[PDB]
């Protein structure tokens, strides 16, 4: 159902939550050969993570899940933030900014906290 497809979209987030603080990490030891790949393999969950949710966002619509579509229409709102950011913050490690990818270290990290009390409320919507 879309709500095992939630789920499925939900461990995706919640593997590029593992490999960013794992790339938090990297970054404050100054490994930066560690960071360029890690930074490589978010992008590529994170641009899974969008595809199961507009997946699951187009099917909430097709069903007339109202209240679902709602909140959703809110995450992915609050999901291209994230990637706005986040690429700014790759475009600071191809410029060796490390001022701008601290600040966009954090900026992510309160997109992420602040959208999660609604990645809670989509589960018990769909
Ligand atoms: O905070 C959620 C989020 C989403 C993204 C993202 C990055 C790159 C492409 C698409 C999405 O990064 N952080």
């Amino acid at each position: 159902s879309v709500k095992s497809e939630y789920a499925e979209a939900a461990a995706v987030g919640q593997e590029a939550v593992a490999v960013f603080n794992t790339m938090k990490a990297a970054f404050q030891n100054g490994d930066k050969e560690a960071v360029a790949q890690y930074l490589a393999r978010l992008a590529s969950l994170y641009t899974r993570h969008e595809e199961l949710l507009n997946r699951i966002l187009e099917k909430a619509r097709r069903e007339g899940n109202k209240e679902a579509v709602t909140l959703m229409n809110e995450f992915t709102a609050t999901f291209q933030t994230g990637k706005s950011i986040f690429n700014a913050m790759v475009a600071a490690f191809k410029n060796g900014d490390d001022d701008s990818f601290e600040s966009y270290l954090q900026a992510l990290e309160k997109v992420t906290a602040k959208g999660e009390t609604l990645a809670d409320q989509i589960a018990k919507a769909l």
